[PDB]
């Protein structure tokens, strides 16, 4: 059954939700879709009381008080959460410890646009692949999907197929993939992305990105044949959208059936 993961994006300390193409931190401001001075812990609590579990924090960017803020969030539902944004083999346990329930990685496992299986293999060995997420979100680049890293601001040499999900599932206890093209801009999912996601992916992925409208929720379940999990973060009431995150926990509810 598909299931609803939340997430918190945290930018510069604060709660909010970003086109998260516009971000321009690797060399005009991201566009921001929500900004809120709410504690992240607030947003925590609330997927806690309606039993989501396995949603994501993201420190998006360097600031030191992202990473404060994200912590709030993992006190507050311990074990709920999976944590992203910058992970690295010498951090990797501390957020393990502060009560994430899994790490999300991308750009440390990537050096020269290529797979680094030495640091891959680190990270497993630390934490252990059933806390390792791996994201893979990804762009089109000549009719293939190319994993990015670095925020998203740089083109990887690794395609997003059957072959590489295969290979990195034997590292990783799920993946997160978001449809960057689409991400932040309320205009609807990759059905191309979600279609191979589902097709592919011997483990949990997650797809992420455009979910505007509560029929994008069923084009999620079709397209993937309910083998990708689905978040909804721009379109959010709660981040200042249109679509009621109460309709979509009932409709979370409602797959288990
Ligand atoms: N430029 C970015 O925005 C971004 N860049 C990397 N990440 C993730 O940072 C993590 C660590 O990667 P790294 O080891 O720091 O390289 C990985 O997961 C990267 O993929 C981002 N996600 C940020 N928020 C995610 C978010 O708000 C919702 O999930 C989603 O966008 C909502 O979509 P919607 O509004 O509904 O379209
Ligand atoms: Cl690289
Ligand atoms: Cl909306
Ligand atoms: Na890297
Ligand atoms: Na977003």
């Amino acid at each position: 059954s598909v299931q609803f993961r939340p997430c918190i994006n945290i930018h510069k300390g604060k709660v909010k939700q970003i086109v998260g193409s516009t971000l321009k931190d690797l060399k005009s401001d991201p566009i921001t879709n929500f900004e809120s001075d709410k504690s992240a812990a607030e947003y925590a609590t609330l997927y806690k009381q309606d039993g989501l579990k396995g949603g994501h924090v993201i420190m998006l960017g360097a600031d030191p008080f992202s990473k404060a803020a994200s912590l709030e969030a993992l006190h507050a539902y311990p074990g709920g959460l999976q944590v992203g944004g910058g992970i690295n083999s010498d951090n990797c346990l501390s957020y393990i410890e502060e009560g994430a329930s899994h790490v999300i990685v991308t750009s440390y496992v990537f050096n020269n646009g290529q797979m680094d299986l030495e640091r891959l293999k680190d990270l497993v060995r630390i934490v252990g692949k059933e806390r390792l997420v791996l994201d893979l979100s990804c762009r089109k680049k000549e009719g293939k999907y190319a994993i990015v890293t670095d925020r998203w601001q740089k083109f990887s040499d690794v395609s997003l197929d059957a072959k590489v999900m295969e290979f990195l599932a034997n590292f990783a206890d799920e993946f997160l993939v978001h449809g960057v093209d689409v991400e932040g801009k309320k205009l609807g999912i990759d059905e191309e992305l979600v279609a191979l996601l589902g097709k592919h992916s011997p483990i949990p992925v997650t797809y992420a990105g455009g979910v505007t409208v509560m029929d994008d929720l069923e084009r999620i379940r079709t397209a993937g044949m309910d083998n990708v999990d689905v978040t909804v973060g721009s379109a959010l009431d709660i981040f200042g959208g249109n679509l009621a995150y109460k309709d979509v926990v009932a409709w979370h509810n409602q797959q288990k059936v």
